[PDB]
């Protein structure tokens, strides 16, 4: 028993992370068979930023001024190109520590593994989830850009996000591995901001039933809920609406504990109106809403990955 | 900017997690060089659980009577003994992926990374500390007994932890790799129990300074306090005591801040004896007490591992 925010082992992902340099700018790059793909922004310099015209800029470039560091070995670049706001650095060498892997992109709520780099060198590994306003509230200093999100099933890697710039309130913003933003940002200096957020309702549910799992029982009750009823109370206090989806993906949690859905429902209901009176659950005086119901039955029943 | 509980990369301790049976026991082990390490109640029955005597189960056993998988492939075992509370089993073939190592036992208040493992195949990475009554407070199913804990210093792994029993608290009481409990916990059946832990105090206050980095800045005051005074307060909220040397290794963080490690200790206080008013301070309604001065200044700072 026990309920941590666990992160997919890293080991597959450190063996893809190389630094990038280009001019006077440092990041990283994922290095899967003989391409790396970093953030385009490399090739900008500070006045670049200001309102930049990205082929223009590439096309000034040569493979020459790419410099590309696995480790203590240099990687020479044979090619370059740019897909969306992703640059593809064609290298001499296929990654011999290549995974089996995908690109994927998430949906806002769901959850991934963030595994922070300064200079190609893993640093720290920490579960994110994609909030609903396309921000990640990460942890990324100077130097970060690149470093990517992931999860795991069985032996394959699914890629779904890579760092690019912080945002104003200290959240984080970047792409899927095609280079497509998540949300309404763009990789230019501009006042952008991450704009109103909400809270994920099902995951919360599904933590409630992590937490009943765990033998955290104070804020179950007798009363119930329909759908609606609840979704106009989830609605007053900013969450998002839970869907017949959502029910039915709760299902097995639901028959594990012997708790309805819609009794779990009248519970956040109570705990919304009337807060948690001095008490915590799963060690938290707040409700948290970064964990899927995947993440809760993979925790609470024991999934490994190989 | 931000902060997350952050794991070290797990890479290097993957390389070593083996799956060690015996009889019709099967749990994990960490395959370092030529020796393969597990909790060495792996030997025992479930009414050898009741009262074992370690010493007569292990000389009735056999090489043979240990099966080790690292992945699909067997490990043959040439050699048993028993150092402790954990078992040595000597392997015909050292590890390849045998990272710098050493064992290190940690203090409580100290944090270290968990590999949570099944059958040898790893399943997560967190973080953790360990609690001054000597357990932890981790995520842990049926199988997972000789999972370790780690730190990282550049490219060495310092192992400080192996998993062996669950509490009926739900917490978790371990080995140091030399096989010598953390507390006053012992592998047999008895109705052993935690006992009354604290709250690391110079750790949550790392963790204000942390917030102060970032920007959380609401629980500061112009007020100040002694020492004495303060620890007077501490022991009040069942805090533990607040050293000169605390104060000492706080430096760098009140230096970056310019905030008095005493002017700290005020704000402490009054977040003591008042709470929150429904405030956070880095995404919790609680005061965290995982995370030490080093984990702050390296997240707020930027330090790697190769
Ligand atoms: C990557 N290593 C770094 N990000 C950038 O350099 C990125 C890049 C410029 C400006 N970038 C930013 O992240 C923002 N700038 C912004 O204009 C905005 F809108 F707020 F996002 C700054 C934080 C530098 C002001 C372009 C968008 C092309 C990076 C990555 N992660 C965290 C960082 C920090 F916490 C601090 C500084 C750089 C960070
Ligand atoms: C390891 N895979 C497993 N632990 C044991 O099997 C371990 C081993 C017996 C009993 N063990 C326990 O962890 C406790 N038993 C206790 O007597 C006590 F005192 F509470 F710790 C039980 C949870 C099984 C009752 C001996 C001490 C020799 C293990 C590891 N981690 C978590 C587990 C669970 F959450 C549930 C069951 C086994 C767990």
């Amino acid at each position: 028993s026990g309920f941590r925010k666990m992160a997919f082992p890293s080991g597959k992902v450190e063996g893809c992370m190389v630094q990038v340099t280009c001019g006077t700018t440092t990041l990283n790059g994922l290095w899967l068979d003989d391409v790396v793909y970093c953030p385009r922004h490399v090739i900008c310099t500070s006045e670049d930023m200001l309102n930049p015209n990205y082929e223009d800029l590439l096309i000034r470039k040569s493979n020459h001024n790419f410099l590309v560091q696995a480790g203590n070995v240099q990687l020479r670049v044979i090619g370059h190109s740019m897909q969306n706001c992703v640059l593809k650095l064609k290298v001499d060498t296929a990654n011999p520590k290549t995974p089996k892997y995908k690109f994927v992109r998430i949906q806002p709520g769901q959850t991934f593994s963030v595994l922070a780099c300064y200079n190609g060198s893993p640093s720290g590994v920490y579960q994110c989830a994609m909030r609903p306003n396309f921000t990640i509230k990460g942890s990324f200093l100077n130097g970060s850009c690149g470093s990517v999100g992931f999860n795991i099933d069985y032996d394959c890697v699914s890629f779904c996000y890579m760092h690019h710039m912080e945002l104003p309130t200290g959240v984080h913003a970047g792409t899927d591995l095609e280079g497509n933003f998540y949300g309404p940002f763009v990789d230019r200096q501009t006042a952008q901001a991450a704009g109103t957020d909400t809270t994920i309702t099902v995951n919360v549910l599904a933590w409630l039933y992590a937490a009943v799992i765990n033998g955290d029982r104070w804020f179950l009750n007798r009363f119930t809920t329909t759908l609606n009823d609840f979704n106009l109370v989830a609605m007053k206090y900013n969450y998002e609406p839970l869907t017949q989806d959502h029910v039915d993906i709760l299902g097995p949690l639901s028959a594990q504990t012997g708790i309805a859905v819609l009794d779990m429902c009248a519970s956040l209901k109570e705990l919304l109106q009337n807060g948690m009176n001095g008490r915590t659950i799963l060690g938290s005086a707040l409700l948290e809403d970064e964990f899927t119901p995947f993440d809760v039955v993979r925790q609470c029943s024991g999934v490994t990955f190989q």
